[PDB]
């Protein structure tokens, strides 16, 4: 049904493609949109798939596309546009493009759901005839059994707990083993415990060396999904304890809401992926705490305050304008779901009026997590000459004022860990706290 | 119809399995077979896949099977046994099993053929009901194409000539890029004709490390078949010279014939793993000087000299013996097919008569190809006070007399290159030569 490229619709039509990442989706198809005769803008959340697709269509077709990135824009005059999401809205979006392919439609960061929803809110009005929703792994999708591998619950039998379950050290020892953690803490607490009882074993995160893992012998490897963007190929079992961390919101009321980054359970995504680092040119193991329990595309409320925040940061864009390409994105059926929380993130940022712009271009550049609502917070520090939160680097555009900085923090909301008493006083934190309440979804 | 495992026929049947690698074959299957009480005998050419094999069944399943390879045999008393073919004909055949599954029955190096003959041979005698010829790749198969690699024949037109086309600069100037050539000869002079030119290149064949190759950046890798089994993943394109390195007989009548390693056309197997390597996560392509034409599962007669070369010096069996193996081998349908030289190179071997002992044993430890045909050349060269047909290393058991042997080599055969003056007056060279004029197939 969505297997095959829609052919132009001679108005106007939105459609779906489902197809593997390689199959042609990102290249073939719209090789053959071009001959004949349309310009096609294809959309992609990364820099290096979006540099790649220009490398296979100049060397495999000899057509030279435009390629634009945050970094550069390379213009060839052809009817092929490569782009990412963050370069088409740093571009102003559509404002030139017969037919629109937003690539990876399944991604949940930011800038692919505003990306997303600006081509659908504007690809009409801007003259085009056509807006794919291409994806290999459509929202909803849940892991399905793989031939190769066979796949087995832990009990609690075992000298090894994990994660509410046990492992038993017979099904470890002996052959190349991966076990998934879900923080940096428990790969070197299991490490370090599996290596008392006489296992060759080694964590690995974000931030260690490759090559910390032998290439041959028996090994158990107890990682995060660091491992995955890292590190290559191999293992016998994987052991997977079936949460991740992912950004979330919390309507805490402690004054109003935190962003910080939790344990939840995994999504279809990561636990087809943790699955797929065995069974390669042989048989594999995967062993699990819980059975699969989430579909993949549902994403958190805090990634459409993170729209909103860059909507202001990056993209010089209204609130106002931020919702209309958000709405767009959220009434469009078969796209990634989530709450509904446009009214009270465009009212929360329709009030933060007056950031310092140094501050906000300081956090842009050190590119800090929620741009917008740091720098508005170190602004309404730095304007009650109070200290911020904490003296996690996310404040360093304060550190020189850290002298005459006396008091306590005048909390708007929470990014992070508390280290400062607070005042509950501020009018922008009466302000958020009185959108939160204005709203029947987040009372 | 051949993908699904055969039901135990009550009396005696062969069948056929074919089924990815991986996908429960050679694991599941025999498992299955043995809760129903059936004791199962698995065969393969690797010691890795069947030591493999042992870790796999234990830790999914709790089944600790009898694993037998060259250097050990471990015996548990289960069921389930795992051989190499080489460790099963060390140890008589079928001398027990229910079910024996004959896995990867589309190897054609000597061990798996004279093997997998043997079971055909004896299997219905020693009480089996089953033989099953399981394989991921049957014979005939062909290269099939692949949703993500795009497929472009090279043309004459371009700066850096290649096996008789050429390959443009342009199409290897940016991104990442492997060419196969198939001796470490052209490695080395492709890639300092491609230096020259400005490109970063790069030579990989046997016995240069993995670290030679740049995880990161624009490199030209021009290798052998040796990177597959070396290093691990990448590659914007492929570019295939289309031929490899093989053992062939030669029936040179200079005097006798030749066996060596020799350039011809690759096959469908050579084919689709070397295309392999780009297509990852990605698009890839694949540059090619010929279309596929030979499809999987056809041997050379040098295979056959082989088998009965092996079975004299490993197997003390008599050509005869190794006859009637090999004989079930070429009349069971579905097996990798060969010219019948049995009658031939049965011959060959009856009259190879009072070898020397030690120069068949320091032969056999030294690991070269053909031990018994070496040893005897060796013997016969012994016995004439005559040089060996070179120095090359083949020709070591000789080293220790080299200042007693004078005058021209007595030539039985030729297993390598000729350097020092032959007489074809030799019995035995004699001897041969009416072997081969004594057989319709081989005049
Ligand atoms: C650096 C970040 S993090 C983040 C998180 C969420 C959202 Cl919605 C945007 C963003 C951005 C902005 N952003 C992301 C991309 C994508 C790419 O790498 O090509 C990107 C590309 C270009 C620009 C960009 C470039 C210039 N010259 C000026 C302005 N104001 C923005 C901004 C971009
Ligand atoms: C070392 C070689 S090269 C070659 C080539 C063709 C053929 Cl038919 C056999 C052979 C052999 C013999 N060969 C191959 C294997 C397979 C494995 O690694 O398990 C193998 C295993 C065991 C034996 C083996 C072991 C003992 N103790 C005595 C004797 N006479 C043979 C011989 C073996
Ligand atoms: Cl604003
Ligand atoms: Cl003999
Ligand atoms: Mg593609
Ligand atoms: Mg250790
Ligand atoms: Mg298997
Ligand atoms: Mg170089």
């Amino acid at each position: 049904d969505n297997s095959s490229p829609p052919a132009v619709p001679q108005t106007f039509q939105v459609a779906h493609l489902h197809a593997p990442t390689g199959s042609g989706k990102s290249t073939k198809v719209p090789a053959a949109y071009a001959a004949q005769g349309y310009k096609v803008l294809v959309l992609n959340p990364s820099v290096a798939a979006t540099l790649g697709f220009g490398v296979y269509m100049s060397k495999a077709h000899g057509i030279d596309p435009n390629i634009r990135t945050g970094v550069r824009a390379i213009t060839t005059g052809g009817p092929i546009t490569y782009s990412t999401y963050g370069k088409f809205l740093a571009d102003g979006g559509c404002s030139a493009y017969d037919i629109i392919i937003c690539d990876e439609c399944h991604s949940t960061d930011s800038t692919s759901i505003l990306g997303i929803g600006t081509v659908l809110d504007q690809a009409e009005t801007a003259g085009a005839r056509l807006v794919v929703l291409a994806t290999a792994t459509p929202p909803g999708s849940v892991t399905v059994p793989h031939p190769n591998i066979e796949e087995v619950a832990l009990s609690n039998t075992g000298e090894i707990p994990f994660y509410g379950k046990a492992i038993p050290i017979e099904v470890i020892r002996g052959g190349r083993h991966l076990i998934f953690c879900h923080s940096k803490k428990k790969c070197d607490e299991l490490a370090a415990k599996l290596s008392a009882l006489g296992l060759n074993a080694v964590a690995y995160y974000r931030g260690l060396d490759v090559s910390v893992i032998p290439t041959s012998g028996d090994v158990v490897v107890v990682a995060t999904d660091a491992l995955m963007t890292g590190y290559t190929g191999d293992f016998d079992s994987v052991i997977d304890c079936n949460t991740c961390v992912t950004q979330t919101v919390d309507f805490s009321l402690d004054p109003t809401f935190t962003i910080d980054t939790t344990t939840v359970p995994q999504d279809a995504v990561s636990r087809s992926q943790r699955r797929g680092r065995t069974g390669r040119g042989r048989r594999g193991i995967y062993r699990f705490v819980t059975p699969g329990e989430r579909p993949s595309g549902m994403f958190d409320s805090s990634v459409l305050c993170e729209c909103y925040d860059a909507g202001c940061a990056w993209y010089e864009l209204t609130p106002a304008e931020t919702s209309v390409r958000l709405r767009a994105y959220l009434n469009t059926p078969g796209l990634p779901v989530c709450q509904d929380h446009l009214e009270f993130w465009e009212s929360v940022f329709t009030g933060l009026t007056h950031i310092d712009a140094h501050f906000l271009s300081q956090t842009k550049q050190a590119g800090d997590n929620f741009p917008y609502l740091v720098a508005y917070q170190a602004t309404v520090c730095a304007r009650a000459q109070a200290p911020p939160p904490s003296w996690d680097q996310m404040w360093k555009s304060l550190t020189r004022l850290k002298p005459t900085l006396h008091g306590p923090t005048p909390l708007l909301y929470r990014l992070g860990a508390l280290q400062n008493e607070v005042t509950l006083t501020h009018p922008v934190t009466k302000f958020i706290m009185a959108c939160m309440s204005a709203d029947l979804e987040v009372v």
